[PDB]
């Protein structure tokens, strides 16, 4: 018999499954559909985002991801060499996890989680609710839902799945957007790469100090690009470029010079494409993830980008489901993130140039400092290159301020509380951040009088719309915020902040929904 759910999610990577677990903590009747068993075979992912940390703080999935392997005292700097093993050019210094200066403008520093190890993670977290080896075949969109045929890959039968909503997460090739016949032009040119996946035992050994968390190889027009340790424990990652036939074994031996055991496991081919999906839906059915947006790896964008998506999606669609909603809410789905992938995108794009335009001056690898300074050159150049941005981005991590239908609009990024931004962090208890308040529904600080905020729990209350009051008494974080009263969304953006309320709140309410 038709199973029957409330959103049905077409996909069990990082994004269709931060969407399961927003939907869980919404109290939102979801089931995920995985075609694959559920394990990885290459790992891509591997460094979460600060503000993807602080949304999995929200989901209680945090504590894990970080304790889930990765070494405390593994080092999480971005060396420039050679060869790796070979002559260093310059190093971004960026201490390990157990020693880093803590962060501040957030109560959760980006995470080190290879994707074999975070997909375990979050698969236990959405527990039943995920259907490995499961494939969704078709699906058809009805007057009020959308019906989807399912191969359980694994009993053979084929069951079918009425759900209110159908969220594609299908990934970059997308097969969801391009049935619905939406397109997703390249933005920059598209480029091809090969990822070796090696097991290496003694590399971190014979590194030593020199030990890192990103080489960029400075060796070729094919091998000038990253190797990456995954677990900090004897996995690597050689990504190599083409142009239209080398050896895999062959590539990691060109790009280490020690010879220690080096045991190839992949040699996977990758496209890199930098492309936005020209709309973000069609009637009952959603992209999120690559399908919606996806950009370059660099600086590691992607799976967080979509995150954010995902959380954005994610409680719309609640909103909706439960009739508080407007009309014109899961619309604003688009309106807020397509602009936000692109900024993100760009933001890519810029780090990976950074790298294609960087020359290699052919007297970089000769020995003996007749020909070493030739390095220290480059060295300088780097330097000013300004290239540890492509580590350090709390622009596009916490940044990103929407301007759309729904928000009561007003060098270096900072935290502010001006409406379509995240509201700033700031301790409440050595225990609580104000980061903390945030998730469920909408959230009305109030820094000092508490006056009139009767008249705004009434207006809520009206329209169904879930609404809490927190009065703060801390001059510091009344300072941060500026604003008397600060209207958070259940996003955890700002909606609104003023130091008097309006006169007519009923509009407010009407527009902050989407119902305006
Ligand atoms: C080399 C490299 C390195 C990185 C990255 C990319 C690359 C190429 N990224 C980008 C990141 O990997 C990407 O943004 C996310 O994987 C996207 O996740 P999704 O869940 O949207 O889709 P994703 O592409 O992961 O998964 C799609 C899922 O849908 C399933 N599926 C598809 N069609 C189906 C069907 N018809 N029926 C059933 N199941 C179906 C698939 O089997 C699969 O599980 C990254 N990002 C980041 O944040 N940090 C990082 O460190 C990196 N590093
Ligand atoms: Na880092």
């Amino acid at each position: 018999a038709p199973i029957e759910t409330d959103v049905l999610i077409l996909g069990g990577g990082p994004v269709g499954m931060a969407l399961a677990l927003d939907l869980a903590h919404r109290q939102v009747g979801h089931l995920v559909v995985e075609q694959t068993d559920g394990t990885i075979t290459h790992p891509r992912v591997g460094t979460i985002g600060p503000r993807s940390m602080e949304l999995f703080r929200r989901w209680g999935v945090a504590k894990q991801i970080r304790t889930a392997g990765w070494p405390g005292d593994h080092p999480l700097d971005a060396a420039w060499v050679t060869r790796v093993g070979g002559h260093e050019v310059y190093r971004i210094p960026l201490g390990t996890a157990d020693t880093r200066a803590t962060p501040e403008h957030t109560p959760e520093p980006d995470a080190i989680c290879p994707q074999h190890w975070l997909a375990p993670l979050l698969a236990e977290a959405v527990g039943e609710r995920l259907r490995t080896r499961s494939r969704l075949d078709s699906f058809e969109q009805r007057d009020d839902h959308v019906r989807a045929t399912i191969t359980d890959l694994r009993t053979g039968a084929t069951r079918a799945v009425h759900a209110r909503y159908l969220v594609a997460c299908d990934g970059a090739s997308s097969p969801t957007r391009k049935a619905l016949g939406i397109d997703a032009p390249p933005r920059h040119r598209t480029q091809v790469f090969r990822n070796i996946l090696f097991r290496a035992p003694e590399l971190r050994s014979l590194l030593g100090e020199r030990a890192a968390l990103f080489f960029f190889l400075m060796l070729s027009s094919s091998l000038r690009f990253p190797l990456r340790a995954l677990d900090g424990r004897g996995l690597y990652r050689l990504t190599v470029g083409v142009d239209d036939t080398m050896d895999s074994f062959e590539l990691v031996r060109r790009a280490v010079a020690f010879d220690t055991e080096i045991e190839v496991l992949s040699d996977s081919e990758w496209h890199l494409t930098h492309r936005v999906a020209d709309s973000f839906s069609a009637g009952r059915v959603f992209l999120t993830g690559d399908a919606a947006h996806t950009l370059s790896p660099s600086g590691g964008f992607g799976m967080n980008t979509g995150i954010g998506s995902a959380a954005d999606l994610g409680w719309k669609l609640a909103a909706t489901l439960r009739g508080w909603a407007g009309p014109g809410l899961l619309a604003t789905y688009e309106e807020e993130r397509r602009p936000v992938a692109i900024t993100s995108l760009e933001e890519a794009n810029v780090n990976l140039r950074r790298t294609m335009d960087r020359e290699l001056p052919p007297g970089l690898h000769d020995d003996g400092p007749r020909g070493e300074r030739i390095r220290a050159a480059v060295a300088e150049k780097l330097e000013r290159s300004g290239a540890r941005r492509e580590f350090d981005a709390p622009g596009i991590h916490f940044g990103h301020t929407y301007r759309s239908s729904i928000v009561c609009g007003e060098g270096g990024w900072r935290p502010s509380a001006r409406p379509g931004a995240r509201a700033p962090h700031a301790w409440l208890t050595p225990t609580t951040s104000t980061l903390d308040l945030f998730g469920r529904g909408f959230v009305l600080l109030s820094f000092g009088t508490t006056d009139g905020v009767e008249a705004v729990t009434r207006a809520f209350a009206d329209r169904h719309v879930p609404l809490e009051t927190v009065t703060c008494h801390a001059p510091e974080i009344h300072a941060l915020y500026e604003r008397a009263h600060v209207l958070v969304r259940p996003d955890g953006h700002v909606a609104w902040r003023g130091d008097h309320l309006p006169a007519e709140l009923g509009g407010l309410v009407d527009k902050v929904r989407g119902a305006a």
